[PDB]
């Protein structure tokens, strides 16, 4: 039959040559999970125009450029609704992060990725993305651990 009905998210990574910002999630939805900052795209609201907004409301940080990196489908079993999460990346940041209502950022070096306290999905398609290789993803939950199927590829074109 068709495929479910999708919303439409934003995910930011906040990604420097020898580090990358995550927020840990207090509450609700993946809560105690680090992880990009994002959520959902508003009503008449390009999907860059949200991911800026979205990095701005959970981090305090304002950048110059969003590249797109990828995009991940998610899919819970027992929910009809698909997250379309589009992924973007930023080097250059003006600000200091802040721990929101949402999140508290800390820095990891890039040989301290936190895989162990990040979502199962990370561990294949966040290795690409400190590639530089654009990919589309999706991934099959049953509930917040279990992956029940998965497909990924490398893209030239988000
Ligand atoms: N990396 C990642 N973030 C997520 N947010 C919600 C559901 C699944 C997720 N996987």
């Amino acid at each position: 039959g068709a495929m479910g009905a999708s919303r439409l998210y934003t995910l930011v990574l906040v990604l420097q040559p020898q580090r990358v910002l995550l927020g840990m999630k207090k509450r609700g939805f993946g809560a105690g999970r680090w992880g990009g900052f994002g959520g959902k795209v508003q009503e008449g609201e390009t999907i860059e125009d949200g991911a800026r907004r979205e990095l701005q409301e959970e981090s305090g940080l304002t950048v110059d450029a969003l590249h797109k990196v990828g995009q991940i489908v998610f899919e819970f079993v027992g929910e009809p609704e698909l997250m379309d999460v589009h992924v973007f990346c930023t080097d250059s940041i003006q600000g200091t992060p802040v721990e929101s209502d949402e999140m508290r950022p800390c820095w990891f070096q890039l040989d301290q990725i936190p895989f162990k306290d990040m979502w199962p999905d990370d561990s294949y398609w966040f290795p690409l993305l400190l590639q530089k290789k654009k990919f589309h993803g999706y991934f099959k939950f049953q509930g917040q651990d279990t992956i029940l199927d998965y497909t990924l590829r490398e893209v030239d074109t988000v």
